């Protein structure tokens, strides 16, 4: 598409967001999550214009036509730089996430769990916020999810916190993510294995702390077996597991 200078405009999107009129309303929210969905540049013309605010108060919503889109702007803005990460932390945005990971509405609890896991693949000051949100033991209680398309949503949004400095990784740890990650190990379920592997690897990149309590856990029998797996995908998943474990 096409460079577009927004003027005032954009500010004046941002101003029917409080709008009573939801038609008004909606069509503004669209416009701005189209403009988020562009490059950091124009992220920060959102940001600049005053729009993480008013944005933040969409999440209490119980319009879920206006909180979709709500989202999924502030998940666009989330796949930013990590001062525009930061920049939606700074507006509180997760103390409403987190309180969305307990939503009845599976297209809202995705939603929040892919914004989250956005915000959380920032540098290490964005993944303490996500941490000190409370957001792990909703994650972790995720994992039991019977519910294979959120599963994967909480398996990739835990796996970026394990990206994180060692007592990040420790943090999912102590909040009981191991034990999870270990019966996923053993689904028939192959597209999981592949989920539940790239998490584990992350876990098991940490200090030899964490990749003790990786092997406490009982995931080396079960990485070693998957080194022969049928599915070449999963071998090699297994594989590159095992070898972060053992640096
Ligand atoms: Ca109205
Ligand atoms: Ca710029
Ligand atoms: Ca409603
Ligand atoms: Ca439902
Ligand atoms: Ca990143
Ligand atoms: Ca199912
Ligand atoms: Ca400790
Ligand atoms: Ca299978």
């Amino acid at each position: 598409h096409h460079h577009h200078h927004h003027g005032s405009e954009l500010p004046q999107m941002v101003q029917q967001l409080n709008s009573p009129d939801q038609q008004e309303l909606q069509s503004a929210l669209r416009k701005l999550s189209q403009i988020a969905s562009g490059g950091d540049e124009q992220i920060q013309a959102v940001i600049d214009a005053g729009a993480l605010p008013a944005l933040v108060q969409l999440l209490s919503s119980p319009n879920e036509q206006i909180l979709q889109e709500a989202l999924w702007t502030l998940g666009n803005i989330a796949s930013g730089g990590d001062e525009q990460i930061q920049a939606v932390i700074d507006a509180g945005a997760l103390p409403a996430l987190v309180q969305l990971l307990s939503s009845p509405n599976e297209q809202i609890l995705q939603e929040a769990l892919w914004t989250l896991g956005n915000i959380a693949s920032g540098g290490d000051e964005q993944i303490q916020a996500v941490i000190d949100a409370g957001a792990l033991p909703a994650l972790v209680q995720l994992l039991s999810s019977p519910n294979e398309q959120i599963l994967q949503e909480a398996l990739w949004t835990l796996g970026n916190i394990a990206s994180g400095g060692d007592e990040q990784i420790q943090a999912v740890i102590d909040a009981g993510a191991l034990p999870a990650l270990v019966q996923l190990l053993s689904s028939p379920n192959e597209q999981i294995l592949q989920e539940a592997l790239w998490t584990l690897g992350n876990i098991a990149s940490g200090g030899n702390e964490q990749k003790q309590a990786v092997k406490e856990a009982g995931a080396l029998e079960k990485l070693e077996q998957l080194q022969s797996h049928e599915n070449e995908k999963i071998q090699k998943e297994a594989q590159e597991a095992l070898e972060k474990l053992q640096s």
